[PDB]
C-alpha cells in the first residue's frame, strides 16, 4: 500500500542516458568546488619536495587520488606514483589528464587504480613496500564512523600504514577539527595546499551523540554565473589527541612520529592556531 | 516537522569513499550482466563490418559506447572511432580497455569521451561528419519519455542524425517491442549481438498510461551463493512508430531500410525477429 | 556515507504540530474526493434499503466504513449498525458524524471501531454474525496482491464471509475493471452510489507484470484558484467478474447462493448493457 | 530516468486498508510511550488545581490536547474544558475517551477539535477568551524554527496568548535544556507529569549550527520479549530558560506578570536543585 517503485535500481546506469543525479544543480557546483585546484601553493609545493627529497623517496603512494592534482606535481617531478581512491566519479578526473599527457613518458608510467582503504591490502599488493604514502588534503575524515567504535578509522589507518616500507614515511592530514567544535564555525578560503577562487559561504552543522562529537556537515552556497546554489559535504571530527594516538597504533607503535600545523613544526599552547595538522610518521627499519 | 538531513548531496563524491550505491547488491549483480559482452556473435560481425566497408566507411561515431565492446570491433578491424555515451559509469570500462591496450596504434587513437544525445550537437565536434554512426544493442530505448509527447526521442533523434555526413550512413536498433508487449514478456538470452554466458531470471512489468504504452521495466534474479536482483527500465518503441520516428530525423531526406536480426525484413515473412535494424542513407 | 536521517520515526506524531504530510496539496485535494458524498442517489438507497428489508435483515456490519456515508443511511433507517475500516484517517470523518449527531438516538447506538479486514475474527467479536455485511464503494479493490497469488485477496473474504451469519448476506462490489483493462482508461464521474460534485481529469495507468494485470493507478487533476491544478493518486487491483466471482464464492467453502447484480440491476453474461459496478449478492446457506 | 513511482499520494487514506506506516514497528514502540499516561504523579494534579483553584478559572483551553490526559482531569474536577491539538492521530484517542464516557455529562460538554498555534486565531472561536490556557508536557518544543529565525515560535505563541482573556491565565512549559544541551544526554523517566512504567534507553542527538543549539533528536529504545529491542524517534527545539522567558513576554507585548516554577516549585535563579521542567505562569495585565 505504501511501497514506490524504481524505474532503476540505486547505482545502476545504462547507455546513453546520464548517471544518477549526475547533472543536478547541487552535482554541478560540487564540480567547481573540486575543481578550484588551479593554483597548488608554493610552500605546499616546496614542502612536500623537500620532505621527499630529505628522505630519498622515490617510490609514492597517494591512498586519496582524488582527481589526481596531488599525485600529478608528484609525476612532474619525477617520481614513481602510484594513486588510488575508492570514488571512480573523482578519479575519473585524475584518469583523463593521464590520458591527455600520456605521450609524456612520465605520465605513461603514472599508475592510476580503484582502491579502498578498508581493503587496501587487498586491492593494492605491498610487495615490500613504499617509500612515501601520502593522504592529503583533509581525505581520511570523508570517512565516517557508522560503527560507533571508530573501528573503521582503525581498520583504515592499518591498512594505509601496511603500504610504508620499513624506514619508509607516511604523511597524513586532518583539519583542525579541534577549533572547529570549539567555535561551532568551519570558515571558507583556508585550503592551505590550493589556493581557492571559488567564492563559497559555508554553514557548519555539528553533530554530537550523547556528548561526543559524532559529524561535521558544510553546506556551500557558491556564487555562479550571476547565480546563487548550495551542496552538501560531511566530515568526522578528527582531533588532534585522538588521531595522535590512532597514527601511531596503527603502526603498532613502530614509528617516529611528529605534527605540523600548516607546514610548520607544532608544539602545544603557541600562539599560531593551524588550519591543518600534518602528521609525519617514519616507520621503523 | 518531516524533513530529512542527508550526509550529502544527491550526486557528490569524496576521496576515499566510494560513489552513492557503488557497492550495494543492485551495482554488483548489474556489473555482471554488463560484463557479459565475452562471445561477440559471428553474424553480428561479419554484417557490421560488411555494411561499412560496402559504403566506403571510414570515420565512425559510436554513439552508444558503454563499456566500448560494439568499438572496440571496429578499432581492431581498422576503423577511426569516435565512442560517446552519457553515464560515465559504463564508460569507465571503455577507457579502461583503451588504457590496457594503448600500446597498440589503433588504440592509441580511439577516441572516447562523454557526450548526450539530447545536446550532441553541443557536446561532439562533427567537423563534415562522420562516414557512420551506430547505436546498437538497444540502447536508444534506454531514454524514456519524461515529457509524455516523445519530443525528448525527437531531440535525441535529429541530433544523433545530425552527426551523419552527406551520404553517410546512420545504423541504429531497437529490440522487437511488438512482440513483447502482445506477450507481455522480455525473456533472457535473446541478444543477437553477444551471446550470453549468465543466466537470468526476468519478470517483466509493462506500463500503459490512457492505453498507449509508456515503459517497459525488467527485474533481473542472477546467481552471484547468493541471488540478487536489479531493475532496467526501456522505451518500449515498435516498428511503425520508430521508422516514422528515424525518418523524421533526417527531415525525411534519407533512405531507408529494416532487417530483423541480421537480414532484410519482408513484411509478412514467417520469421518474428527480435531486434530490427535500421540502416539510413542521408541524402548526399 | 549515504545515509538519510529523519527529525522523527515513520509513523509517529506529537502534540502541536500536524501528522506526516497531512497538510500537503495532493492530501486537501483528496480530503475534496473523499468529501465528495452529498448527493446519495435514489436508486442505491432504494435498492440496498429493499434488498435488506427483502431478507429481513437487522444487525449490519460495514467493513468499509470510510467516513462512514454508506452505513449513516441505514443508521437513519433503523438498522443497527457496526461499522469497521483500517483507516483511521478515514474512521475520523464517521467518527465526527456520530458525535455530532449523538442526541439522536440511533446514532447513540451506531458501533464505529477500527478493524482490518486480515485479522477480522480477532479484531471484531461477530457472535453468532451478522445478518448482512456490506462493502461497496470498490473498496475491497484497494488492497492489492503484495505477494502474488492472490493469498492476501483470499484471507480478506474468508474473514469478512465469517462475520455473516447462516441464511445471512454479503453484499460486495468492484469496479468493472473487465471493462478499464480492455480501454485502458478509468471514466471520471461514474460513482453510482453518490453522484459527483467535484470535477477530475483521470489518468490510468495499467501495470501488467508478465501479462497478468497487477494494478490500475489513478491520478486525479482538480481544479484550483491563473488558475492552477492539484492531483492526488490513489492505486487499486483490477478485479475481473470472472475471477472475483471464483474468489468471492471460495471464501464460502462454496457453501452459498451467488448473484451478480450490474449498477443495480440483475446482470445477464452477454447483455448489451456494460455496467460501471458488479454487485456480488451471496447468501450463506452454510 | 531517475524517477519514483508512488501507490498513492503522501497523506492519502483508503478504505480497508491501513494508513501509511500506521502499523510499522517504530510506531508500535511509540503508541506505547504516548499511552504511559496511567500513572498521573499526585504532586502535577494538586499544583495544576491548586493553581486554577487559586485564580477562580472555570473556562479552560488545553492548547496541546495530545491524547487529552491532562483535559480529561480537568473535566473530572467540574472545569469547563476545550481541548486542541494539530494532530490527528493523538486527537483520536482523546476522542475515544470522551465516547467512552459519554453518558457522564461532564464529558457530553468537553469539547475536543482540531486547531494549529500557527492558525489559532482562525480555527478557535475566541469570544473574549478563556480563564486559562495550559499548554503543558513540553509540547511547545515539538514546534521546530524551520525557517531559522524563530518567527513560528512567535506566530505560535501570539496566537496562544491571544486565548486569554483580560485578567487569565497562561500555563506554559518546557524542558531544562539549558541542562541537556550542557550535558548533551536527556536524563529518561524524568516526566513530572505522568510517572514512568516504560524502561527506555535514550541516545540524544544534539545539532548545533553556527554555533547555535537547532534541535535535540531523542531516539528511545525499549525492551521486547523474543528479548530483542525496537526503537523510535522524536525531535524538539531546545528551548534555553532565559530565551524562553522573553519569548513568552513578548507574546503579550509585555502586558503580562510572568514568574517561573522549577518542577512545580518556585524557581528562584542560582538555586542548587536543577529542575527537570521550567513552567511559566503568566496573568494577562488584560
Ligand atoms: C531533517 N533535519 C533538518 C535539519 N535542519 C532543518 N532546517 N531541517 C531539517 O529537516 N537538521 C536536522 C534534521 C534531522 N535530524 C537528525 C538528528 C539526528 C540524526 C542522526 O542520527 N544523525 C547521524 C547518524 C548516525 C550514524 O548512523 O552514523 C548523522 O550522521 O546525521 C540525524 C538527523
Ligand atoms: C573523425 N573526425 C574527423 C573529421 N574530419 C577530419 N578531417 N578529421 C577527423 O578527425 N570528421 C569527423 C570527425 C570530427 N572530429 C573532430 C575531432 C576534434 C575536433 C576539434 O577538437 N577541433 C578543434 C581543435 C582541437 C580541439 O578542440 O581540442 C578546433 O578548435 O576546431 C573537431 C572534429
Ligand atoms: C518512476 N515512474 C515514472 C512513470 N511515469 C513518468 N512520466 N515518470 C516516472 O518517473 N511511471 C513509471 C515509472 C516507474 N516504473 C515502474 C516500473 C515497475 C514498477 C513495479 O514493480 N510496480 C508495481 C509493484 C509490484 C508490488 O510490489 O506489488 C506497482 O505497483 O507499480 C513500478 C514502477
Ligand atoms: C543532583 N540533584 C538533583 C536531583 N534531581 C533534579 N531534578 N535535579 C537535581 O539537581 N536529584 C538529586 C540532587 C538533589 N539536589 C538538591 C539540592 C538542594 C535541595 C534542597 O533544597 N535542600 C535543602 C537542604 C540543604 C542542606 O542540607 O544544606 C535546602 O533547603 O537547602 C534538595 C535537593
Amino acid at each position: 500500500v505504501d511501497s514506490v517503485y524504481r524505474t532503476r535500481s540505486l547505482g545502476v546506469a545504462a547507455e546513453g542516458i546520464p548517471d544518477q543525479y549526475a547533472d543536478g544543480e547541487a552535482a554541478r557546483v560540487w564540480q567547481l568546488y573540486i575543481g578550484d585546484t588551479r593554483s597548488r601553493t608554493a610552500e605546499y609545493k616546496a614542502w612536500l619536495l623537500g620532505l621527499l627529497r630529505q628522505h630519498g623517496c622515490h617510490r609514492v603512494l597517494d591512498v586519496a587520488c582524488g582527481t589526481g592534482v596531488d599525485s600529478i606535481m608528484l609525476v612532474e617531478e619525477g617520481f614513481s606514483v602510484t594513486s588510488v581512491d575508492a570514488s571512480d566519479k573523482m578519479l575519473k578526473y585524475a584518469l583523463k589528464e593521464r590520458w591527455n599527457r600520456r605521450k609524456e613518458p612520465a605520465f605513461d608510467k603514472w599508475v592510476i587504480e580503484e582502491a579502498n582503504w578498508l581493503t587496501l591490502d587487498k586491492d593494492v599488493p605491498a610487495g615490500d613496500g613504499f617509500d612515501a604514502v601520502i593522504c592529503l588534503g583533509n581525505s581520511f575524515a570523508h570517512l565516517p564512523d557508522s560503527k560507533g567504535d571508530q573501528s573503521e578509522h582503525r581498520l583504515a589507518l592499518k591498512n594505509i600504514a601496511s603500504m610504508v616500507r620499513p624506514g619508509g614515511l607516511l604523511v597524513i592530514d586532518h583539519r583542525n577539527y579541534d577549533y572547529i567544535l570549539s567555535t561551532g564555525c568551519a570558515p571558507p578560503g583556508k585550503n592551505i595546499y590550493y589556493k581557492s577562487d571559488l567564492t563559497k559561504d559555508i554553514t557548519t552543522s555539528v553533530l554530537t551523540v550523547n556528548n561526543k562529537a559524532h559529524m561535521v556537515t558544510l553546506d556551500y552556497t557558491v556564487q555562479v554565473p550571476p547565480g546563487f546554489s548550495k551542496f552538501r559535504l560531511s566530515y568526522y571530527p578528527h582531533c588532534l589527541a585522538s588521531f595522535t594516538e590512532l597514527v601511531q597504533e596503527a603502526f603498532g607503535g613502530r614509528c617516529q612520529h611528529s605534527v605540523l600545523g600548516d607546514f610548520k613544526p607544532y608544539r602545544p599552547g603557541q600562539a599560531y592556531v593551524p588550519c591543518y595538522f600534518i602528521h609525519v610518521l617514519k616507520k621503523t627499519g
